[PDB]
């Protein structure tokens, strides 16, 4: 199986563009992780929503990525920018 | 700008796998529609959720697609398999 993650972020008031800059770098870091087949950043300023989607060659690769990023300062910096916890969902790629 | 659509579907109970077969054919049509840069079907049976994402060269191309599909029988067939209306959202691709 290939898996897909979709993560929806809701930035704090006044921080939409700053968060887009921050998360764009994190998306690049994700794109470069071994086994990531693609990563995309989606913006809807008028809805105060940013969505990241990434595709994984194996569940192995996804899980290695999630473990690797969990304690990293760069990924953890998102907490200073978001109003509520990210909505993180995993899917099977058909 | 490139644009991305994410559409979330909630199939009627007992119709998850039938819905996946029907929507898979629609995703294939979309994938090779003029201006489509990619189309993906995501399944989460345990959440009774299916998600389609597609990427568009231009907003013009997306809008031509939405107009083209609006009255087509195969796209309309989805409505008899849905528990609630689809959640359709458009984004700017960063």
């Amino acid at each position: 199986m290939r898996e897909v993650v979709i993560v929806k972020s809701t930035p704090q008031r006044g921080k939409f563009n700053a968060f887009a800059e921050l998360v764009g770098k994190l998306v690049s870091e994700t794109r470069d992780f071994p086994g990531c087949l693609g990563a995309y950043l989606m913006l809807a300023p008028e809805r105060n929503e940013q969505v990241v989607m990434h595709i994984w060659e194996t569940p192995d690769a996804l899980e290695a990525y999630l473990t690797w990023r969990a304690d990293r300062g760069d990924f953890l910096e998102i907490n200073e920018y978001l109003e509520v916890e990210q909505d993180f969902k995993t899917y099977q790629l058909a």
